[PDB]
């Protein structure tokens, strides 16, 4: 990397001729090992999110714990390997790694978004209609484009949430967290492999054990079924003339801070409760076109509820009618 | 390999790759000298099966006597070159080389399955009809793809076993069963009509040689003499398969073919005298005509132990017929 | 490079090189560290432009200060991934970087003319009506070549100069033009519809800022956005030039525009009070009705200088046009 | 070539490439160089045979003296460069160097052979009517393989042979035979109407030169001059051969082409008065009127032997009504 | 270049699939550094020619002064980079260098031809008509191969030669001849209508400049300006030729163009006033109107004297009709 490169010259250039491939090892060893961190951004069970600059430029580091090399290998592998770039899906830059034994040190580079994740962005913020269906429809969009198979895989997330999801500053999101990942390709009908996942949005399935790991398919409906809980808490913080709802996180009246799996699987599974829907959201169009789909999602046969594509296509829908 | 990786993730990515190629030779090195041997799993001409681990992850490593380098090049050579696969086919991981001259190591790395060989496994258990069914088919299906030309790029030339028997067999955690140890292979390439051998004279377990290769009468100038050699020992392995198979508590003790006929470790000699001479074959039970299923087997048993090969059934033939078996059940 | 090598003979090869390449790297290096400079000819926001020698032959060299590495990067970045090769743009031969840390020596290599810049050869003379032609048409269509985009191999990405100027465009030996420094220059990928320099403030000279750019009402989302800022300056280009259009000894003095309604090196609110509230534009004098020439210039000045981008003449409308004045007199 | 690998596996794996070309340098080096000699087999101008085994398996080596370089580059060149490989020609594996100056050791592997040259193996034997058949045949099926022109990448150019004759000729296991010898062979781009020699000289057995080389009126400039002086000699070689086809115990005793006509190495001289004034032509036995095999045969030899060149058969010809008569009978 | 290898080989390989249009820059440099140089055949402005060998073959080396570098680069530039390869030009081998500043060595080599230059040749000899016509003809086909433009990859550009005289031409055995000496050549890409020119005055053997060239009035933006002033001297070069073809004992003695009009040595002065002002041209003796041979050619020397280059013949037109009395005679 010369003088004078900077970090939105590199993204632009894997991004164009790059040919769905990305950045050169050596390039991203380079700017992993010369990037400047700032300070913490996040935790979880891969390790910390960092925010760091390269050469000034923001962006976000994760920095894996030793213990955790096989989560890092894993995310790294299927951005890398799938060369799966999208809009909506955290932008990969580049993966790195440093000492040995005990200390190895294990990198992941990507965009930084200093707005967050959907869930301190709702936590902090209410929502205009157009706001509510720009979130909702890129949201849509990414999970439809990891679902859909081309070229790439079809991929299925397996730990959906609004903390695992970042917003843009033009009001966008994009997936991220590809750890629990899981790949399937349907030339040779393998995906390379258990139940995991936040519990407070495990689908039905899941958390009955009833699901079939055999089928990817059962996979990207359980994917759908938390996508859905998350459009619950969008919509919640949609404000329509100062009317708006406090944000809370999906069956927050019905299940304790960090539920277990057997206290979620009665009242998902037996009780079969879903979030409630609010009356008002009958307001209007949209909060009508949401509360729909979110019924939609929430099925307890997954066979039954909407595809990724199907939502980004009806949501996709509301956005003309709104000359969004 | 980096941190974190995995051996699935290595299979995955040669499987779901461009190439049917494997694994490249620097990984494939690195696997090898990275492995932990548990304890030893069998032995054979070649050397010895043991159980390994790589990063936790099982996997069978085939490690070679010195003296028995062709074998070990050979094997290896037949899996890499031809991109062979095949889910009914022992999956070939890696292959590598340690030291000189005399303490050379040669090593061969692939799947590990928990329930060994066809044959300890019979020794070990009795059958359902259904599980006859399942190992007779997955058999066949193996030795069908061996014995498959398939012409163009990622195509195979047709390969002949000839050496096949209940020990040089593996059944699955699914009861399915994969061909293993192309040692004595032998490939046929059509579009030159070339045939390679790299034991030239006659190999294999005496106890399963063909007629026609116990008398010497056999032409190896045409490859179809060894396909056919195949088939007479896979009817072998039928008889023994179906012997196990219980039906409503009654089945026979586990047994090797012409165990009644001749000595343990016979000789070319006295299997001669049994098969040509005396055209003697196992004995095939009254009770097999019990049910259908046990009565198709006995069939295909008695199209596969003709003297004259040529009058013996094909692979994809008994493929064919089991196959049909098999539907009609479950 | 070898004995006897001409700069001729390198231009000449990646000129005539089916394959749409500039020099290898390597070359550029020994002719750049092998160069010779005479003296400074101008200077700039980047650094200084200097009339150098390549054995013999003449040759420019933008010699940039190190604290504005970025420009040079992005400059030469602009020029080599692209091939951008167009008779009414500034030749580009080589980039070279040389020392470290603070004394960094970054360079850029083109052609050299004689003339120097369009600001230059206005105010040392005055012009032929068929000279003013040459002058507009060529400028035309060089941000023409630039705008345009192309896809396929031998094509480019469409580039918006951002900084357009009678400083910024040099005049060669046969009256003609071509656009110069692409230091502040944006790509757009239309097949993937993105930007380059993404998250842009307001650059370039305030004298010739467009009113979208001087209220911050532009929207920089839309490339479109850049191109039209591009004609606006264009426009005032064109002023500069017809001003200095003598027609029977009658003719102005060289004058930048809006060199009466604001300070030497103004300020963008200075600039935004005369061109965004007060609505003025250069004054487009009488006589100018003499002729057809002067005419349709003054016609697309205006054309250019609309308040409302999108109602601007696109570049290669006004090449269009000037080329069917300039084909009116041969 | 790891362990295991046997000459066997080599030559598969060259010959069922697509490629169609040959091994790496590095392995040919390595096959030299690892090569045990067992004892000389055969002399000539070049240098000496040996038979030697690789690892184990038989293999030809040609030795040839340090003062005949420009024979083993260029018949190993025609040999790699060409990518010649055909049933019918002396199956090329490998060259090699290995001193300096006068000491430098130039080697040339290929298959061995263990009947040696068609020439021994007349002196020898007798044979069939259908042996007689099957050696001409293939002679003719490799001469016009060389002559023949091919086009596309598994395709070579024009080569023509230049000293044919029994001692040059090989005979396999199954009574076939392998042209060898290209030291002196030329080759004709037609794509360039080029020659790959500087026929500045006369070259080749005196015994069998043709008509037109011997008075030296033979157009070196055409390349079909040369084709037809291979017919020529080919058709002593046949001569040679029906010489000892016994039919009913009746046969010739071997002897070399005009044996009776001039002294144990003919000088050009003492040839040229025999074959080019004289008229003169090897005695065509009257008992080969006997049958249809040696009618044929005689045909083709008179049809060789004409003085004019141009009315001479082609190699495709005599390939054709050959592979006519064998036909008739297998 | 190993052991064997032979200057033929190596034409060979260039010629035939070499796709860079000659030999590896290193097989370049290993032959000219490996030379042995005999002796001098000739000078010129370059430098001196000589007859030097290679492994024993003859080879012609071009030994240039290290002042005159830009005229070794300059036909080094314009074989390599193009391909040229013709029957009727000089055969180029390799380019090299050697030493550093004021001793730096500049080599070229090409084939040999022991003729000589068709100025010595003609000193040396008188010919036959059949002769005549053969070196004329040659000599426009090659000039008609350098000045034809082709298209494709395998293609080229125009090319001027700029210097065409009898010493700067050579005759091979076959009596044909070939174009030497590229130094001043100029190229022309049509797709760009761009003339690559080396020195862009006048230059070349005043004695052979044309009228156009002499008086300055030539213009050097059209291409074809310099395709016309070749031609003018290919016609100087026919008379040398006609002169010396002997028809019965009756011939001229051999002599340059005007050679009785102007001093040895011509200067630029001199030549103008016999050529622009007096309108002189050689003259035509009156016997060549004897036969239809010397007639033709008498023909196209006056359509290639012509003051006004447009009216001249071209080389194509030349070719075609010489190739046509040619077929008139055999």
């Amino acid at each position: 990397i010369s003088e004078g490169t900077t970090l939105k010259d590199l993204i632009y250039d894997m991004t164009t001729s790059g040919s769905g491939s990305g950045l050169p090892l050596l390039v991203q060893r380079t700017i992993a090992r010369t990037i400047v961190l700032q300070e913490s951004i996040g935790k979880g069970r891969f390790g910390e999110v960092w925010r760091g600059k390269w050469r000034g430029e923001e962006v976000a580091v994760k920095i894996f714990s030793s213990r955790e090399e096989r989560s890092w290998f894993r995310e790294a592998e299927i951005y890398q390997t799938v060369m799966l770039r999208h809009e909506n899906i955290l932008g990969f830059i580049a993966a790195d790694n440093k000492d040995n034994g005990t200390w190895t040190q294990l990198w992941l580079v990507s965009d930084y978004h200093e707005h967050g994740s959907l869930f301190d962005y709702l936590n902090r913020y209410t929502v205009t209609v157009e706001g509510m269906i720009k979130l909702a429809l890129s949201t849509a969009s990414g999970l439809a484009h990891l679902h859909m198979e081309i070229g790439k895989p079809a991929i299925a997330h397996r730990d959906l949430k609004s903390k695992n999801i970042l917003v843009k500053k033009n009001g966008t999101c994009c997936i991220a967290d590809l750890g629990l990942a899981v790949r399937h390709d349907s030339a040779t009908d393998t995906i390379d492999i258990h139940r995991v996942g936040t519990k407070r949005y495990m689908a039905p399935e899941v958390l009955d054990d009833s699901i079939n790991m055999k089928h990817f398919e059962s996979f990207k409906r359980a994917d759908i079924y938390a996508m859905g809980l998350v459009f619950w808490e969008i919509a919640r913080r949609c404000s329509i003339g100062g009317i708006h709802e406090d944000y809370q996180l999906p069956y927050y009246d019905l299940v304790p801070s960090d539920p277990s799996v057997e206290e979620m699987r009665k009242v998902v599974c037996e009780q079969k409760l879903r979030p409630n829907i609010p009356n008002r959201w009958q307001s209007c169009e949209a909060l009508r076109v949401m509360a729909k789909i979110m019924r939609e999602c929430w099925y307890a046969n997954g066979a039954a509820r909407l595809t990724a594509l199907r939502i980004k296509k009806t949501l996709s829908q509301l956005s003309q009618q709104e000359g969004i």
